[PDB]
């Protein structure tokens, strides 16, 4: 054991409501690492994951500490906090967004783990340890890092699954993490948009289900863009720090990013579940804000 594990295992886990992890407008700026750790336990708990898969408290805690440890603090945006926020957005979409009832337990288990693990060991959009020797290169590496952790002694939060359940969950996890490659999202989204507009969308079809999960991953991954203005400015500042340093051109970049990538996604997601409207809403409000700024710059 480490001190950190000891403290985390021994701590009381406040409720979902006390932790605010059900709010789409959630922010982690004022939280310590330990506090994000507790939030994460609460997520697995209220999703019924500890229950239905018999996770041992000490194993979950060690797992989360392992996941956090394998992000780099030295990377301004792509770090544990971003991973943690992606998972909190998944949680909020499942509960407040009422998507939980559209999915199986194994899908839910896999999305949470995928959300937390999808950028593992990221070195910043600039850094180029993609050699070699020459596709979703980063995402494959994030998934390897995830599997490694899931297989570490003391960390095996899936031990309680049968082999069948386990194989299935692993495949879903892998797909979810690969889905976070924006290049995949752009190739796949057309089909998702067609289905929605032709009123054809059907989650009971395995193919369409898998496509939705992919889209849900992207939605959560990009969710900083949906946050209240003061918070989104701060995050945008971290992103900029990573992109450029590891400035009035920035407001129009954000507008372009919102137009090209974000709006349609959150519009589609709201069609699937009207209770995910808050994401669409916050994204629009942020477009106002950035546009206004761009017109002075
Ligand atoms: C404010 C700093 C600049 O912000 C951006 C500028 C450009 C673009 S992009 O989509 O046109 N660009 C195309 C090339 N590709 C390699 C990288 C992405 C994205 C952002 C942007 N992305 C994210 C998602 C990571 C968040 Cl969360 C964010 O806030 N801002
Ligand atoms: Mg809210
Ligand atoms: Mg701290
Ligand atoms: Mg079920
Ligand atoms: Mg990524
Ligand atoms: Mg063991
Ligand atoms: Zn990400």
């Amino acid at each position: 054991e480490t001190r950190e594990l000891q403290s985390l295992a021994a701590a009381v886990v406040p409720s979902a409501q006390t932790l605010k992890i059900t709010d789409f407008s959630f922010s982690d700026f004022e939280l310590s690492d330990l506090e994000t750790a507790l939030c994460t336990i609460r997520m697995f708990t209220d999703l019924n994951l500890v229950q239905n898969f018999q996770m041992k408290h000490e194993v979950l805690c060690r797992w989360i500490l392992s996941v956090k440890k394998n992000y780099r603090k030295n990377v301004a945006y792509h770090n544990w906090r971003h991973a943690f926020n992606t998972a909190q957005c998944m949680f909020a979409a499942l509960k407040a967004g009422k998507i939980q009832n559209k999915l199986t337990d194994l899908e839910i288990l896999a999305l949470l783990i995928a959300a937390l693990s999808h950028d593992l060991d990221h070195r910043g959009v600039n850094n180029s340890y993609i050699q070699r020797s020459e596709h979703s290169i980063m995402e494959h590496h994030h998934f390897d890092q995830c599997l490694m952790i899931l297989n570490s002694p003391g960390n095996q939060i899936l031990s309680g699954l049968s082999i069948e359940e386990y194989k299935t969950t692993l495949k879903i996890i892998k797909q979810a993490i690969l889905a976070t490659d924006l290049a995949l999202y752009i190739k796949r989204r057309g089909e998702f948009f067609e289905l929605i507009r032709k009123n054809q969308f059907n989650l009971e079809d395995p193919h369409q289900k898998e496509l939705f999960l992919a889209m849900l991953m992207t939605a959560c991954d990009l969710s900083a863009i949906t946050k209240p203005w003061p918070i989104q400015q701060r995050i945008a500042e971290l992103v900029a720090t990573e992109f450029f340093d590891q400035k009035n051109k920035i407001p129009s970049m954000q507008v372009g990013f919102i137009d090209a990538i974000c709006l349609q996604l959150y519009e589609a997601l709201t069609h699937v579940s009207e209770d995910c409207f808050p994401l669409l809403d916050g994204c629009r409000k942020n477009r106002q804000k950035w546009q206004a700024l761009a017109e002075q710059q």
